[PDB]
């Protein structure tokens, strides 16, 4: 959804607009930066889009873009460069602007551009490169300071000078710097650091038509370009497509594999040319060459396909530099809420102008001082203390070993409802293991011997350690992890090809036959010293191989055996050995064909290998099941194998019945028809294939929410039907968390909600979050964390709004009695007392254990409204008790009420309103701070503490020591000490009263409004689609 309104130049036009603005006032200002679609259409008039020279992008957010000419007419957004194509009278982006063309449109790619023809391609592609602009620090304070929020700061700062609070103004000043200095400082570390991220700067050499080779600069490569690539390999600048040669590529930069992976020359072919498909012959931005090897030619080519931003990690990067927003809304009901407080503050604001004029005071001063009790409830330190909030979360994260670029995508770890796991390396080892080998003797299976070491030396071991199409890099075999792990079970080492004996003579591999797709196996020319022939090996499917073999040395428990270790997730390969009359020779072994060793066989044993089930995966699965969070398994993997991992990891309890739904494509003559399949070991679980899903979807689409409500395994899923599945579930209302791993994961991991990748490293751009350990314990630390973020943002803005409402009552009694707080008793309470407690409360842990009860998502819920009211109520009457108290002493004396404040200050009412104010916004910090279920409780957080008990202990030296700080502060000195005893104890009164009143309120307000009125519904379509399968089955 792309909305393009084009706004041709006009100089009158935008001079009128622009004196408009300059002079009229700034709510014009403030208005368009609310909504400045409106700006731009009294700025410029409407224009055709074939002469736009600035744009309006609707994606319904609005961006606005000027075009730019090199004749080329395109614009940028957001990285991706639009381009004029004048013929078709659309802006069509330069990523597709080659899409579609053949294999073999890029083989014949691989003589490169002329000169001449490669600035066309550069005008248009523009440079490669990911360039991440510099912000100066001018224009960053510009974009940070010029929020209206520190426009009104700024506009209290100017009040609090004309009514001559300078102390007070000065705290203001400062608390809106350090706000402002945190913006400024993350935000310019993160693009500095992307910066130097994406900073690649090679001298590539291309091949210029007519034979001569030319040398560029990494940024002057555009698509169709042929690339060089060097023997010794090195970074990859652009994303290329490998049509001559092969070469060791280390992916770990781009999609985090740290093992080496084969790139294969591209295939000729009429299909189109895909980097998800053709991922194999695809050469990646970022990523490491270690070797390449030219088998044909003088040196190894690739054909430059996607340069700049529209690489791979080009994607990546424009993903980090422009999010999509995060689905949670923070402030739900923000104006609602807002107004609420801001209908109290109105009150009282007419109040104070109200008991002002009772006073007689003069009406500037009316004024002025109603304005400064309407800046009281704007608190300096709020944009402060959200922003620590999350820089904490981010902190104990990356201490945890789990790095988000985007800290605001925490709080969403504490709404997630579903989490989606990648079967392989994910919940399972990276890669398969051996559980033994099952020789044959005869027409019988022996008993699986665990370890194939022991196996006494013959053709069976011969097979199992020579069997493979390994290729020894740097002394670490490379290849298919497969036939590494096998290999490295026989304890052979690997140095055509010879092998060593472990611990018996070493054997040569005379000739080798590669591995093919097709084939489904592969087969090798083999002999040892004291060998009278060669002996020839062959590994494949276990049908396949033992159709080859001969039929009396096959088992009749082939089938059924087979058939039983499929069942227990194994994956079983056969290997069978013809010895091959032919001398052992290397020379005479290289002619014999591939089909006369594949035929006429032998069935020497069965090899099973297993994918174990991480040690952590099980325990995390049941966690999260306890918690009542949805673990779903979305596999690109047998159904088979993602069963049986499904039962196997807690996803599928014993008991739990799986239902396998299973959807029939409609064929001629019949449609779609879905049939249910139970076995026999959210009660209901389904499993479904790659297939079913995509038939349900399309076909079946009344069906589709209830199977994704209850469907738990989603086996041979493609990359694209994961991103398909994660989208499906999200519009079921559900928070979505995909805690895939691999590369193929990366569609899901950008939809979801939260995207967790396992083995990571620190700077990582595959997901938004990215672990360093492998276990999916990183999903219940995000949980934990994300469910203590959000306790913790909702804990400090009710703070705020205490702390705020606290003030504005203290100034209205201060008001009433016609006297003011005084400049540094504002100082105090606002930069040490409030700022101190509000930075300082954020620094708690979450709770080290999952609990079936989520945090709110509603500020303005009955339970936080209820606590503000009822906080407040008892702030006001300590308040109102300890001034009506302070009367009845004999040593009283009313203040002067002739003079105004400060002029009135030091006097007894200003004091004892001070003191009480000062202890109680301690005690609401303290009260809003919660431990369990979500936080650890406030004593382990040692500075908050220590900061409570420091700030509690000034303020009773203040109450009581004499002579200490109450010159500066303004206070009047109490000779009697009974008072301030009762005074502290009004305070202890308050603090015990406020602890109780929310212990009260979390106790029984939750079971209040459940007995006073039941839910008549859920707004969740996904509870609402739950209650009504619970009602009544659908698969019945």
């Amino acid at each position: 959804s792309v909305r393009l309104s084009g706004y041709c130049g006009s100089p009158w036009r935008v001079i009128g607009y622009h004196v408009v603005v300059w002079m009229m006032a700034g709510i014009p200002l403030l208005l368009f930066r609310w909504k400045p679609l409106w700006g731009v259409r009294l700025r410029l008039r409407p224009c055709n889009l074939a002469h736009a020279e600035t744009l309006v992008i609707e994606i319904w957010q609005l961006f606005t873009v000027q075009v730019q000419t090199e004749v080329l007419r395109y614009y940028l957004f957001q990285g991706q460069r639009y381009i004029w194509i004048e013929t078709q009278q659309a802006f069509y982006q330069v990523s597709l602007l080659d899409h579609g063309r053949s294999c073999d449109d890029v083989h014949r790619s691989r003589h490169g551009l002329s000169l001449q023809d490669q600035m066309v391609r550069k005008a248009i592609y523009g440079p490669n490169v990911i360039s991440i602009p510099v912000k100066s620090y001018p224009q960053l304070l510009v974009d940070e300071a010029l929020n209206p929020y520190y426009g009104f700061q700024a506009f209290s700062i100017a009040l609090w000078l004309a009514d001559h609070y300078y102390w007070y103004a000065l705290c203001i000043f400062l608390i809106s710097s350090i706000s402002i200095c945190l913006s400024l400082y993350k935000t310019r570390k993160q693009s500095q650091t992307l910066r130097d991220m994406v900073k690649l700067s090679m001298r590539v050499c291309v091949c210029r038509p007519g034979g001569e080779e030319e040398w560029v600069d990494s940024s002057e490569l555009v698509p169709g370009d042929c690339l060089v690539l060097p023997q010794e390999g090195g970074l990859m600048p652009c994303d290329a497509a490998l049509v001559a040669g092969e070469c060791m590529v280390n992916e770990s930069s781009l999609t985090g594999e740290s093992i080496p992976v084969l790139k294969t020359a591209l295939p000729e072919g009429l299909g189109p040319y895909c980097a998800e498909t053709h991922r194999r012959h695809t050469l990646f931005c970022g990523t490491l060459i270690l070797q390449a090897r030219a088998y044909v030619g003088p040196h190894v080519l690739a054909v430059v396909t996607r340069t700049g931003f529209c690489t791979a990690k080009g994607g990546l990067v424009s993903s980090i530099l422009h999010p999509r927003p995060i689905n949670f809304k923070f402030y739900k009901h923000s104006m609602k809420f807002v107004a609420a407080l801001s209908v109290l503050a109105l009150l009282g604001t007419i109040y104070s102008i109200f008991i002002l004029y009772r006073n007689r005071v003069p009406l500037n001063e009316i004024v002025i001082r109603a304005l400064n009790l309407v800046t009281v409830v704007v608190p300096p330190a709020l944009p402060a203390a959200m922003t620590v909030c999350t820089l904490y979360a981010q902190s104990r994260l990356r201490r945890q070993g789990i790095f988000c670029i985007h800290p605001l995508r925490i709080n969403l770890g504490g709404k997630l409802q579903l989490v989606c796991f990648d079967k392989t390396g994910t919940l399972t080892e990276d890669g398969l293991d051996v559980m033994g080998v099952v020789p044959l003797k005869g027409q019988a299976f022996l008993p699986l011997v665990p370890e194939p070491r022991r196996l006494p030396v013959g053709p069976l071991l011969r097979a199992l350690a020579t069997c493979h199409a390994l290729s020894r890099l740097q002394d670490t075999p490379v290849g298919d992890p497969m036939d590494l792990k096998m290999v490295e079970s026989t304890g052979w080492v690997l140095e055509d090809s010879a092998f060593g004996t472990q611990v018996p003579v070493p054997v040569s591999v005379l000739h080798r036959f590669p591995f093919s797709s097709a084939l489904q196996r592969m087969s090798v020319v083999v002999a040892w010293p004291g060998a009278t022939q060669p002996e020839a090996y062959v590994k494949g499917s276990p049908e396949l191989v033992a159709g080859l073999c001969n039929p009396e040395t096959v088992p009749t428990d082939f089938a059924q055996m087979l058939q039983s270790y499929t069942a227990a997730g194994y994956r079983v390969v056969a290997l069978a050995s013809k010895p091959l009359p032919t001398v052992p020779s290397l020379e005479a072994a290289q002619q014999l064909t591939r089909d006369t060793v594949e035929g006429d066989l032998s069935l020497l044993g069965l090899l099973v290998m297993r994918n174990l089930l991480k040690p952590q995966t099980t325990p995390v699965i049941q966690a999260l099941r306890r918690t009542r969070i949805r673990a779903v398994m979305v596999t690109g993997d047998n159904l088979q194998t993602a069963v049986t991992v499904a039962r196997g990891c807690g996803m599928v309890a014993p008991q739990e019945h799986l239902i396998i739904v299973h959807a029939t494509h409609p064929e001629r003559g019949q449609p779609a028809s879905l049939e249910f399949l139970p076995m026999e070991s959210r009660s209901r679980h389904l499993a479904l294939s790659g297939p079913t899903f995509g038939i349900i979807v399309k076909h079946f689409p009344k069906l589709l929410p209830k199977v994704l409500v209850q469907g738990t395994v989603f086996a041979r899923m493609a990359p694209e039907q994961k991103t398909e599945l994660v989208c499906e579930l999200q519009k079921l209302q559900y928070c979505v968390g995909m805690c895939g791993d691999g590369a193929n994961d990366c569609g899901a991991l950008k939809a979801a909600d939260v995207g967790i990748s396992l083995s990571q490293a620190e700077a990582s751009v595959v997901s938004p979050f990215t672990s360093s350990m492998a276990s999916i314990e990183c999903v219940p630390m995000v949980i934990r964390e994300g469910r203590c973020s959000l306790d913790t943002s909702f804990s400090v803005f009710k703070y705020m709004a205490l702390y705020s409402l606290t003030q504005f009552i203290s100034v209205l009694i201060l008001y009433t009695i016609n006297t003011n707080l005084g400049d540094l008793q504002f100082l105090a309470i606002n930069l040490v007392i409030t700022t101190t407690v509000a930075v300082l409360m954020s620094r708690t842990g979450p709770a080290l254990v999952l609990g079936r009860v989520r945090p709110p998502g509603a500020l303005l819920s009955v339970p936080v409204l209820s606590s503000l009211l009822l906080q407040m109520v008892l702030v006001t009457g300590v308040q109102l008790g300890g001034y009506f108290l302070t009367l009845a002493q004999p040593w009283f004396v009313p203040l002067n009420r002739t003079v105004a404040a400060p002029d009135n200050l030091p006097n007894y009412e200003n004091t004892v309103v001070f003191s009480l104010s000062s202890f109680q916004y301690l005690i609401l910090a303290a009260a809003v701070s919660k431990g369990a279920p979500f936080r650890r409780p406030l004593y382990t957080n040692v500075p908050f503490l220590v900061a409570l008990a420091l700030l509690s202990s000034v303020l009773v030296g203040l109450v009581l020591v004499p002579g200490l700080l109450q010159g500066p502060l303004a206070l009047r000195n109490i000779t009697d000490t009974g008072f301030k005893l009762l005074l502290l104890g009004l305070v202890t009164l308050n603090f015990v009263g406020a602890f109780m009143l929310e212990s009260v309120l979390d106790q029984c307000l939750p079971a209040c409004l459940r007995r006073l009125r039941p839910k008549r519904a859920s707004k969740k379509r996904f509870k609402q689609l739950e209650r009504e399968l619970a009602e009544q089955p659908w698969p019945p």
